RNA sequence: GGGCUUCACGGAUGAAGCCC
RNA sequence: GGGCUUCACGGAUGAAGCCC
């Protein structure tokens, strides 16, 4: 795994095309910004397992 | 972009084989780990234009 | 502008509630 | 466990400083 720090208003990227930005905290939450292209999907953990139903 | 708010210990998916947890949060920082195979390639913005010089 | 919480298979720098 | 800041091309559940 790649840990890393990264400030908000920041980014950062996987592969050749693909940014996840960092909007900001959110209390214990934290929004963050994953940008791909639909050649490729994206989820959450509790949503990702809610396809097998 | 796809932006969401997980909470800390949580996770995202991506392209089926990258997930991306939220480690937790610094003040003005957040902790990302961005879980890729050694295949593709991951790199903060500060530095992707670093290594163009 | 700031703090906390909740909703969201949502592709959008998402949404809603409480307090100053 | 909580608050603030700084250093990290680093694939590591990264690092350092101040306070409870």
């Amino acid at each position: 795994m790649l840990i890393l720090t990264r400030k908000v208003g920041e980014s950062i990227n996987i592969g050749d095309d693909i940014t996840i930005t960092i909007l900001g905290v959110s209390g214990q939450q934290v929004r963050i910004g994953i940008n791909a292209p639909k050649d490729v999907a994206v989820h959450r953990e509790e949503i990702y397992q809610r396809i097998q139903a």
